[PDB]
């Protein structure tokens, strides 16, 4: 029976009108307002029968510990929760008053304070200062973690957090759109799908911005987009996270793989990570026998065929890797990033395509890292560097081909590769501000230190429309220039022409119809002429 | 009269207290809720009398054909409907167990099989296939299509589609967000305005993914973003459909031209579609006079100023051109595309411009295509091309300019176009893997094969810091290298010189103050000399 | 004391219960339908008392003047209002029927007339036609404007106006999504937090399209995005508008500085505004002492410590500047402009990170500005330019220093900067239309016109696979190119050698085992030989 009242009005609980959650949700039948904010506890647990339930928030989840929300109907939606801690943490602030890291281990220990707003809680993955901690701080109880259990298809419109986070155990299709005003606890979304065999997927995370929390803004494990590339984050802005920016898991968890396969990262800004901007790797650590997922002998380590996308990244002022990620037959395109403390970009894996790479300013710690590093063969094309130091190389991949790679400013400029291509283009027209510039040319790249051949505008007179210069040409012999053609030397506007110190073999010329000057055994000027008939004759002056 | 419930609770009505949606769209004023699956019949209308109307989608439309709603009141928003189809369709799934094509045509014939998930139905641009497809195939009657007639301003959040769609006909302002878990049945989305000579404009996909269907994943028919450029495409994935990734339609339907105008497609992914990466013409196949658009004599075929802005693309494995216009005045910016079986990037019309295109790996079939073409006069700035074959041109646009252009590996790095600008920088730093390296220039490039200068460093002694070489410098005559400078050939430190094999006539000389060696007709070594008056005389030796 | 129903339904109130916005907002306790039009008073306010309310606009706010929101609870959310103006304004349209530019004051002036679609209300900035407006013009009350008042975490989605806008005074955490059908009175969307000493913060657009009104579509007053960059405007179109495409005010508004800092602004498309692009400046005009912001003399004019990231911006056809901004330590990432009528891309400030700029058509007035200017000491990488005249620089940026410099076509290619950075790669291929083509390098740019090397290679038959060549080499000395050598004149295949106009100096051979020929008084042809062990003797031929 349905009175005439029920057939015109929207169904909608309140949670004002019950004790408990749960009590709420078993009276819900199309929506559920979260009217009053509501103290949860660790542990508890919220079963929604099934139920298709808009869940509109207009309070927060207040707890420590976990609210698992069980049986919750696909094509659910939950608007704008907010996950608030109950007990205020202790949490380490790497930041001095202008926004800079600090890395003194004394002052970083001395940040350690109750705070609501910034840093995160310390952990493990803090070397400087874990063993250093006093005991109501490594074990305090605090966080608020919704864990959503074995959902498919459920949308979270603006979630937010206070020392919070998300948690999708076994589930698929989660859309989170525009996470804000989000202090995460841990890893700020996780979709965790090591449980089963299956692999999780359809899970992503879409716009906003996640701050701080131990673990990275968003976490996968165990999801593979399948080739649809249905998976992954796009849009987000990941800000001192106390891990890597965006993280995809690797090796195993509780005894099963959970490695990623085939999602999309597509515009990620990663502002001061405490780890690596973005870290899409899938094998890390030994080699050990992977567990649900393709073997050793399959796929080596760090060469899965991960087949992610990864585009328009920038990171700035990342404690780790400013980007980098291993596997295979990935694409990689348009990444930026600035003042990376380790290397700027890393690729661990091999038989990647790489492309439109820009790094500024990384190994800012000066500890002899490489700007971009590839570890195996892979492809790399538009590549911009300008290393702030002369440490290391621009681009160290020995095994890999670039193409288009410019290094600015006068930090390295070394480039080690297995093939470079080629320039093209019209005329030439290069300047510079020192008094003389070059044309240098180093064939032989994996066995000579200096160039084969330099050519030289030495600019002697600079004034404008009454310009001098000498121009040189020169070639190398056991490691020194030698052979040098000059024009106009102290502007006599003549040839300088090398000539030989002993006696030319007929060798020595190898076209007919050419000469070469020599000195005798008594310095007699003389010259060998090699005819038109490939005879010879010897001229002396 | 309204009571006091009637004050303070909000207004929904349920489908599940009806038996049509008809009735329930009759007694809704505020929101609809549909709560139950609705099975529809093809052809059923549904009348929502101007309504201003939330429509909560809780299930699915559930039908093979067509459901009509008519009358939705401008402001209306549809949230989470679901188009599914009654009948499970037979399609032809294009892919083998690896994720790559399968193009054997008896292999395909036998990948038709009913399906929910995958592959879409066979149809008259299945050229290997259709001809083979015996009767119960060809004219099956399955596919859920929701044809939303004559209303302005009417936004969906995350539509869904099993084997289904949406056609918004005589639409405007229409906005698509966010479709998800959507197999397309046909084109996914088509925003359909050529039954009057009015434009469509306002109408708009932004976010998510469409999968599968025959057609394109978004088709528009008769839309005019205006100068406005309100309308297109932002922020889709587009995979495995049909057609194209997305598509303006060309020429005509009906007896009036379909074309489309002034629209923006921003950051579009497409995975192995079976025609183009995106597919933005609006003539096609042989002229014929234009019906309610621009003439043929204002505008010729393929120049019709369209002025589309598409940037940020990105396609892989596209069966089709990686991605492609026609029209003038369009401007294309950051276009990526990999494994393109055709052209990688193809641009139709004139008057076009075009930057940041980076081509991987097109004409992956080997039929002679080449990586980037461009049919009339545009501009380009900033090409790279990786070719895997040495087939056909890297760029083949003889009536356009061309800028910052770089040819990666060992496939084809060939450049065939009007003009090709300088390069500028600074000091110049080449190295190479082999041991002889080179500067070639080419001038009277329309009409030379060989270089008119060729430079080589060419690396003897490959030790470091104990490194050899030999400069030489040649001109070219009769196609063959000539006049050959060389220096320190041998190690001796020496210039070869060329000399003249006959007669120096006095205008083989060209400046005052300069020498020419000859042999004379006894090969007697002899030095004409051009004095500083500019006459002459000639020193035996 | 609850009934039955108050439990079970969702509770609203609809403005057709009452006759003003104030009753209905008293009466709110969870949702607010706009289910009827409302036409409001200039000054009107309406208390929603503190309440967390959804506020679901299925109608319009109409009116002349401000509507004023005060006390919305936090966590509110508006949907899809729409303000709109009670009496048509007259507007200036400054386009023709083809969509181009008028400038003609005279036709500008006759543009003035009543719409509600299109065109802007004229005012001050309006340079062209300010002093001529009749009365009634300069004095008319129209548009509709929303303020809400100190109200935080407040987010608002598909907000639309007709002659209308959106004015946040001292709010926090606003979020804006998707303003669509938006015709703007004054500046589209205004943060206005300069009432306080306190910065406004996590104020953002995100999506949608703004189009005309006098102002710029978004406008930042006294707001920072903190280190977190929580703050600013993301994938927006901003079409016509009478200012600049998005504003950060500079200076002071009331006495308090209105300046900005720490924003993100992220995919802007901005076709046609009267003033900037972007305009993200914060200094502006002379200089004058800052109110509640850095001093003088902490930081001087143009250049204080902003930290905007501004990527993926493009402009088209502006009026002003292409894009431009002022302060230090901002980051700029891919900006595309064209047909800048003033110049494409400008750096006011110093210190500024630059990269991937793309500027086609600035200058389009041909008023003599450069293409690209910096004004202190900047770092560009990826620079591509493609200039339609020859006036000024390509690129004008005398204390920064650049990296991967391309300039197109045949307009102007200049370059002037501090340091040119080193081109590498690998072969060098160049190819020219023209029968001759060069390499020319030009050290002491600072001080030189003139290249103090040019490398030519000169085609004198372009008959594919029978080419004939000459090849040059010169100097240069009082601004005259000189010492040129030549390969294979008039195809003799000899090397024709500059020697010295009179008697040759022991210092004009450099190195040991060296000879240079020149001429005695009476044009005798001798050869000066520097032996191997540095010694000199004449040789007379």
């Amino acid at each position: 029976f349905r009175s005439e009242a029920d057939k015109k009005f929207k169904y909608s609980v309140k949670l004002s009108d019950y004790m408990t959650l749960q009590e709420a949700a078993t009276a819900a039948v199309d929506s559920l307002l979260i009217d009053i904010d509501y103290n949860f506890i660790d542990g508890e647990a919220v079963d929604f029968g099934g139920k298709v339930l808009t869940i509109e928030c207009k309070a927060k989840f207040i707890g420590d510990g976990v609210l698992n929300w069980n049986n919750l109907g696909s094509g659910s939606k939950v608007i704008s929760p907010h996950m608030h801690t109950k007990t205020t943490p202790y949490t380490v602030y790497r930041f001095d008053d202008n926004g800079n890291w600090v890395t003194n281990p004394t002052t970083v220990l001395a940040s350690v304070a109750q705070r609501l707003d910034k840093g995160y809680k310390p952990n493990v993955n803090d070397h400087d200062i874990w063993a250093s901690l006093p005991d109501n701080v490594k074990n305090q109880v605090a966080g608020a973690t919704l864990r959503v259990n074995s959902a498919n298809n459920i949308i979270f419109t603006h979630p937010e957090a206070t020392m919070g986070g998300y948690l999708f155990t076994l589930c698929n299709h989660i859309l989170v759109e525009s996470p804000r005003n989000f202090i995460a606890w841990e890893s700020g979304i996780t979709f965790e799908n090591h449980h089963t065999t299956a692999w999780g997927t359809g899970n992503k995370v879409v716009g906003g911005e996640i701050k701080y929390g131990s673990g990275s803004a968003v976490l996968f494990i165990r999801n593979d987009g399948g080739d649809d590339h249905d998976g992954g984050v796009r849009d987000l802005i990941s800000y001192r996270v106390g891990e890597s920016g965006v993280k995809t898991y690797q090796n195993e968890i509780g005894g099963r793989s959970a490695r990623n396969y085939r999602l999309v990262f597509d515009n990620i800004t990663t502002i001061q990570c405490y780890y690596d901007g973005i870290d899409v790797n899938a094998d890390t650590g030994s080699p050990t026998e992977r567990v649900d997922d393709y073997t050793l002998a399959e796929y080596p380590w760090f060469q899965l065929p991960t087949q992610h996308i990864i585009r328009n990244i920038i990171t700035r002022d990342c404690m780790g890797i400013g980007a980098w990620w291993d596997g295979q037959k990935n694409i990689i395109d348009n990444v930026v990033t600035y003042e990376a403390h380790k290397e700027g970009m890393f690729d661990r894996g091999t038989n990647n395509d790489i492309t439109n790479i820009t790094v500024v300013c990384a190994n800012k710690d000066l500890t002899n890292l490489n700007q971009i590093v590839c570890e195996g063969g892979s492809r790399l094309r538009g590549i911009m560097v300008h290393a702030y130091t002369t440490q290391g190389y621009a681009v160290y991949a020995p095994s890999s081909e670039v193409s288009n790679v410019s290094c600015a400013g006068s930090g390295t400029k070394k480039i080690l590769c297995t093939y470079v291509a080629d320039i093209q283009g019209g005329n030439i027209n290069v300047q510079h501000g020192e008094n003389a510039m070059t044309l240098s040319m180093r064939p032989a790249m994996g066995g000579t230190i200096n160039p084969s051949l330099v050519l030289t505008a030495d600019c002697q007179v600079a004034s404008p429309g009454n310009e001098a210069s000498i121009v040189k040409l020169s070639a190398i012999q056991d490691g020194a220039r030698v052979g040098e053609l000059q024009l106009n030397r102290l502007g006599f506007k003549h040839m300088s022409i090398p000539v030989a110190e002993s006696q030319l073999p007929e060798s020595a010329l190898e076209f007919n119809s050419s000469i070469g000057f020599f000195f005798g055994t008594d310095d007699e000027l003389r010259i060998l002429a090699k005819k038109p008939d490939g005879t010879f004759v010897t001229y002396s002056l």
